[PDB]
């Protein structure tokens, strides 16, 4: 599914997303726009033969199993399927995990090099929250 920008941002509010490790929800939508497009769907093969999947493009190397990336660790116990549904909850449980894991959004290279140090409060502009 694509969402559309203020749907995704009510999404991410019901599930814990705004302020989560001091992240304000724009944060995440810019992140999800600039990762896939705000599109469930996306995917993309990096070099190292890795995948990343869904909304905020989680790497097969750490965070799933798509059961073709050789030693990769599951961390989040979920296989990376999951990560493509309408429904974000996997997706958000998994980057939860991420953002906790020391480096905060600059796991996300779209976060860091198109929404880091950006007025992040215009993705959500608009919207009723
Ligand atoms: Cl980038």
């Amino acid at each position: 599914k694509v969402f559309g920008r203020c749907e995704l941002a009510a999404a991410m509010k019901r599930h814990g997303l705004d302020n989560y490790r001091g992240y304000s929800l724009g944060n995440w939508v810019c992140a999800a726009k600039f990762e896939s497009n705000f599109n469930t769907q996306a995917t993309n093969r990096n070099t190292d033969g890795s995948t990343d999947y869904g909304i905020l493009q989680i790497n097969s190397r750490w965070w799933c199993n798509d059961g073709r990336t050789p030693g990769s660790r599951n961390l989040c116990n979920i296989p990376c399927s999951a990560l493509l549904s309408s429904d974000i909850t996997a997706s958000v449980n998994c980057a939860k995990k991420i953002v906790s894991d020391g480096n905060g959004m600059n796991a996300w290279v779209a976060w860091r090099n198109r929404c880091k140090g950006t007025d992040v409060q215009a993705w959500i502009r608009g919207c009723r929250l």
